[PDB]
C-alpha cells in the first residue's frame, strides 16, 4: 500500500487519541451537567470543542503533506464518577498523557529527520503548557473546596475564562471551531 | 440500577448513532479534501458539525428529563472510496437510515405513551425532510456530472448553501455550534 | 409507473384542492371589488396569495421526498353572489372543508406510518385554527352589520390585519410570496 | 343578462388563457425543480408570478369599465417532459401563442371602435416583445448546450435577470406581485 | 346547551388548573419574599406570569374554535411552608402534575380525532420539558445547599435566567405578558 | 398565632377581593372577545392586568410591614351575559363596590390609628376616581349606542386610551405589569 515512516504511523494514532480525548471531555461535561454544575460543564463543553479542533489540525497536517489519513472510531469513554474531584482528576490525568504523547511525537520526528513534523508540533507543546496548568489549578481548587461545590463553581466562573485563541494556531480541517 | 423504558433505551442507541454519523461525515469530508474537491469538503465539514449538534440535542433532552445518559464510543467508519459518487451515495444511504431510525423512535414513543418523547422528535423529522432532499439532489447531480467533477463542484458552490439555522431547534448540550 | 402509497395519492388531491381554493378566493375578492368593498377585497386578495403559498408548500414537500407531483388544473369556481354575507359564508365553508381535509391527511399519514408526512402537516393544522377563527369572526360581524355594509368595512379595516408571517412555515416552492 | 360586445367576450377568454398560462409555467418550473436545474426553476417561478399578474391586470381592466368578469377554472396543463429542451420549447410556443392572442384582441378592439380597449393592450404587446425574445434566447442556448445542462444553467444564472419592472404597467387587481 | 366533546370538556378543566397553578406560584413567591430570598422570589413572580400566559393561551384556543369557555374561580392554594426546600418541592410536584395533565389532553384529543386539538398542545409538551428540568435542578440545588440558603440564592442569580421567549408560542388572549 | 388588628384582617379580605375582581375582568373581556368586540376586549384585558397589579400592591404592603399574608383562592365569577350593556354594567357595579371597600379600609385604618395604613390607600382612592369615571362613561355610551355596537367600538378605539401609568403608584410585589 506504500512505505509508512513511523512519524506518519504514530501521528495517525495521535489523531485517534485526540478524538477519544474529545469524547471523554464531552462525557465529563455531561456528568457535570447532570450534577448541576453548569460553569464547570460550560468549561468542559468548550474543552471538547478545543480537543476536536486539535484532532482536525492533525488531520489537516496529514492532508497537506499528502499522506493517507484515516478518520478512526473512538473507544468507550468513562461516564461513572462518584464525586466531581474524580472527573477533574481524570481530565488532569488525560492532559498529562496528551503532553507525554506529543513529546513522543516530537521525539520520533526528530529521530527520523522529519523537519516539517518536528516543527508542526511546537504549537501543541505550547498548548499543553497552559492546558495542563489550567487543569492542575482546577484539581487543586476542587481539593480546597472539598464537598462545598459552590466555591469551585464561583472560582470557575470568575477566574477561568476561555479567552479568544491567539494566532500561531495551524489550520484545522474544516475551519477551527 | 433502575427501570428503563424502551424509549429511553433506544434513544441512548440513537445518541450512539448520531455520533457515528458525525464521524462518518468527517471521514467523507476528509476523502473529499484529499481528492481536491473543497466545496464538497466544505459542505460535509458543515454537515458533521450539524450531526454533532443533533447528538448534543438528544443528550440535552436526556439531561432535561433526568434520565441517565452515556456518552458512547464510535464504531470504525468508512474511509476508502474509489470515486466521489460512492461517498455521496454513502451519505444519502446514511441519511435514509437516520430517517428510518427517527421514525422508529417516534413510533416507540407513541406506543409507550411518552408524550414528551413523541413531541421532542418532530423537529428531527422536519430536519430529515430537507436533509435527505439535499443529499438526493447531490447524488443525482453527481450522476449527471459523471467523471467531470468540476460541474458538481460548481453546483455545490452556487446552489447548495448552509443558510442560518431557523428557530424551533431544541437546545443542544453545550450550545449549538 | 411505480407504487403509490395513499398518503402520496391523497396529497396530490390536496394540491389540487389548495389551487382551487386559491382561485375561489380570487373570485370572492373580485366580487367584493366589483361591489365597492375594497377592504374586504384587499383581505381576500391577500388570502388568495396565502392559499397559493400553501399549494406551493405542498408541492415543495413532494419535490423534497422525490415523489412525482402533477401541477393540476382548477375546477370552475363560483362568481355569482346575491349579497356579501353569502360570499363570506362560502369562504367560511371552504375553510372548514380545508380543515377537515388536512385532518384526513394527518389521519392517513398516521395510519400508513409516514412519519415525515405526519410531521409536515402540523403547520397546516396550526394555520387552520387561526384561519377558520378569522373567517367565522367575519361572518358573525357581517350578520351584525346586516345591510349596512360600511360597518363591516370599518371592522375589516381597523381590526383584521395580515401581520408578518411567523416562522415555522415550511419552504414553499419558488419562494413564499 | 345584458349585451356583450365581442371585445368583452374575448377578453374574458384571454383572462382564462393567462390563468392557464400561469399554471403551465408553474408546471414547467416544477419539472425543472425535480430535475435539479434550480436557476431555470427560479426563472420560471418568477414567470408564473408575472403571468398571474397579467391575468390580474386584465381582471382589473374589466372591473374598471364595470363589465361583468368571471374568474374561471384552469385546464389541465402538461407535466411530462422527456428532456429540458422540450419544456423550454413549450414555453416558447406558449408565448408565441400569447402574442398572437393579444394581437387578436387589439384587432377586435380596433374593429368595434373600443378605444379604451385598443389603448389598454399596447402594454401587453410591449411585454410580449421582450418576453418572446427571452424565451427564444433560452431555447437556442438549450440547443447549443445539448445534453450538457450545466452550461445552460450558468447562462441563466449570469445573463438572464428579472430586473425591477418598469412603469407603464397598468394596475393589477390586488396589487402587482 | 349543546353537545360537548370531552376534549373540550377536559380543556376547560385544564384552564381551571393553569389558573390555580398561577395562584400557587404567586403564593410560593410571596413565601420566598417574606423569608428574604428575593432572587428565588423574582424567579417565581416570573413563573406566575408565565402560567397565567399559558391559561390565556388555552382560553384563546377555545375562543378561536368558537367553543364556549368559562373563566373559572381558583381553589385555595398553599401558603404555609416550614422551610424553602418544601416550597420548591411543591413547585416541582405541580409541574410534574401539569406534564401528566397535558399528556392526558394530547391522549384524549388523539382518541376523539381532534386534530387541531392534538396539534395545539405540542407547544405545551415542549414547554413542560424545559420547565420540569428547571424545577428539578432547583430542588437538587436546594438539597446540596441545605440550611445555607445564600448558595441557593447565588445559583438562582447567576445560572437561572428567564431568557426572551422563543417563537412557536401560540397567541394568548389579551396579549402574552 | 399572633394578635391581628382589624386593619390587617380586612386588608387580607381586600387582597381576596382584588384577585376576584381581576378574574371577573378577565371573564368580561373573554365574553367581549367571543362576541367580536375586540377594542372593548382589549380595554378589559388591560383592566384585568391593572387589577392584578393592585392586588400585588396590597400584598407588597403586607410584606413590607412584616404581617402574615395569604394568597387566597378566587370565587366563581360571572360568564353569562345576554347583551354587552349588562357586562359593562357589571364592571361599573364592581368598581363602585371597590370604591366603597377602599373607603371602608381608610375608615378602619383611621379608627385604629394605623397611620401607615391610612396613608397607603390614598393612592387607591385616587385610582378609584378615574376608574369609576371611565366605567360610567362606557356604560352611558353603551346606552346611547343601543343595539348598534360599532359606535361603542369606535368610541372605545378613539377616546379611551390606557396612557402610561403616572408615578405615585406604590411598589407591586413582583414588579408592576
Amino acid at each position: 500500500e506504500g512505505p509508512k515512516t513511523k512519524f506518519h504511523a504514530l501521528m495517525q494514532e495521535q489523531i485517534h487519541n485526540e478524538f477519544t480525548a474529545a469524547q471523554q471531555y464531552v462525557a465529563i461535561a455531561v456528568y457535570f451537567d447532570s450534577e448541576d454544575l453548569p460553569q464547570l460543564a460550560k468549561h468542559f463543553y468548550s474543552q471538547a470543542v478545543e480537543e476536536r479542533n486539535h484532532a482536525m489540525m492533525l488531520v489537516q497536517h496529514l492532508l497537506d503533506r499528502d499522506l493517507r489519513v484515516e478518520i478512526p472510531g473512538v473507544d468507550t469513554v468513562r461516564n461513572q464518577f462518584d464525586r466531581p474531584r474524580e472527573a477533574l482528576a481524570l481530565a488532569l490525568d488525560q492532559e498529562r498523557t496528551v503532553t507525554d504523547q506529543v513529546g513522543r511525537l516530537t521525539a520520533v520526528a526528530r529521530d527520523e529527520g522529519d523537519f516539517l513534523g518536528e516543527q508542526f508540533m511546537q504549537w501543541f507543546l505550547q498548548e499543553q503548557i497552559e492546558e495542563v496548568a489550567l487543569m492542575a489549578t482546577l484539581v487543586r481548587v476542587a481539593d480546597r473546596a472539598g464537598a462545598n461545590l459552590f466555591e469551585l463553581e464561583n472560582f470557575v466562573a470568575r477566574e477561568v475564562d476561555v479567552a479568544p485563541a491567539a494566532s500561531g494556531a495551524p489550520h484545522a480541517a474544516g475551519g477551527r471551531l
